[PDB]
């Protein structure tokens, strides 16, 4: 594991990225690491912001499934044809696989001016994969064609560069300190969790802890911020707004679109709340706790204007499809995907960014008497119950 520690490299809310080669002979591309979806893709044709990309005819191995795919987002879309090649993770496991690729002929606001990587890997399930679940992800065939375990974890350490570690088929002790603690994987479509109860500086938020999970929250490397369903964001803002009332921001702040700073070294941190999200424990009635610091959801922000100051934005922002753990949270802990047994774990990882006083954790048991289930049930389509998965 010591040849995977320090493979992840990316700039600040733009991800993290692993290199990977497709084809034969091998073209290096680096690739977006994304635990909120499952298909591998990536750029295959010329783009004004990428300066390579997957070149199918350079790759003798590479092979046509004749099958479009198009995938649309909120905010922009990729599209492509979907093939078969040989892939390998120079700085992974010692192994070639032949994997399922998505080359992406179009896209919009997908790839992004100075962001540079090239693809993403959905490290998610079938479930979610495009244009259907019988498109099998990459780590499925991984695992399968190979002897790797079925697991991989990731050290997210917090444009900035930022780097981290993606351990392949492992759990490397030297990435993080102190108690593993795990909480199951609900359903194996994300990567989802149950939240069972969460607290701003100590202070219950006292919702209905079904509402922390509506309508999912899911451990999800390819979006930044932390991301709340629009009632327990609101509770939240009201809550870090009053422990930070000697400060009047512009409300502009609490959406994310605008800076808010002090002179050079001076931000007021201890006015800032700590944030505890206690997730359900693999035993009934237990759950632990992670705990967030205002340097991981404060995120620095370099001004070009004014010179000596140190400038913020808010990156806990509104979802409208549940509770979204992205960077923000992950950037504390060393995150375990155990899929083998159906569980993720966290513990305080070896590059957590600290504060003078305080520090990003990871506590429990915590036990309640309470049964209550605190997971939602999606309304059930008519779409998705009428298809067969034989
Ligand atoms: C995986 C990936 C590329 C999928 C994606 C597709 C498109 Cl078309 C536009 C943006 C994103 C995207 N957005 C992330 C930020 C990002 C961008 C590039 C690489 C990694 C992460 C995101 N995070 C938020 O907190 C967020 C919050 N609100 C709205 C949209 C948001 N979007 N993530
Ligand atoms: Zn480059
Ligand atoms: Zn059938
Ligand atoms: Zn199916």
């Amino acid at each position: 594991f010591v040849e995977m520690v320090d493979n992840l490299r990316g700039k600040s809310g733009q991800g993290y990225y692993v290199e990977m080669t497709v084809g034969s002979p091998p073209q290096t591309l680096n690739i977006l690491v994304d635990t909120g979806s499952s298909n591998f893709a990536v750029g295959a044709a010329p783009h004004p912001f990428l300066h390579r990309y997957y070149q199918r005819q350079l790759s003798s191995t590479y092979r046509d499934l004749r099958k479009g795919v198009y995938v649309p987002y909120t905010q922009g879309k990729w599209e492509g044809e979907l093939g078969t090649d040989l892939v390998s993770i120079p700085h992974g496991p010692n192994v070639t696989v032949r994997a399922n690729i998505a080359a992406i002929t179009e896209s919009d606001k997908f790839f992004i001016n100075g962001s540079n990587w090239e693809g993403i890997l959905g490290l998610a399930y079938a479930e979610i994969a495009r244009p259907d679940d019988s498109l099998e992800p990459f780590f499925d065939s991984l695992v399968k064609q190979t002897h790797v375990p079925n697991l991989f974890s990731l050290q997210l350490c917090g444009l900035a560069s930022v780097g981290g570690s993606m351990i392949i088929g492992g759990i490397d002790h030297s990435l993080y300190t102190g108690s593993l603690w795990y909480t199951p994987i609900r359903r194996e479509w994300y990567y989802e969790v149950i939240i069972v109860r969460v607290e701003i500086n100590g202070q219950d938020l006292k919702m209905d802890c079904k509402e922390y999970n509506y309508d999912k929250s899911i451990v999800d490397s390819g979006t930044t911020n932390l991301r709340l369903p629009k009632k327990v964001f609101e509770a939240a803002v009201k809550s870090i707004k009053a422990a930070s009332s000697t400060e009047k921001f512009p409300d502009g702040f609490w959406l994310g679109e605008q800076l808010v700073c002090w002179q050079a070294g001076t931000t007021p941190w201890n006015i800032f709340p700590v944030i505890s999200l206690y997730l359900m424990g693999e035993v009934t009635n237990q759950s632990f706790r992670i705990t967030i610091l205002p340097q991981q959801y404060l995120r620095p922000v370099e001004d070009v204007a004014t010179s000596q100051d140190d400038c913020y934005k808010f990156a806990i922002s509104q979802s409208s499809t549940g509770t979204v753990m992205g960077a923000v949270i992950m950037e504390g802990f060393y995150v375990v995907f155990d899929r083998a047994r159906k569980r993720i774990g966290f513990a305080v990882s070896a590059c957590h960014v600290h504060d003078e006083f305080r520090t990003a954790a990871v506590e429990g048991p915590f036990v309640t008497l309470d049964m209550e289930d605190c997971g939602y049930n999606i309304p059930q389509t008519d779409e998705s119950r009428s298809h067969h998965h034989h």
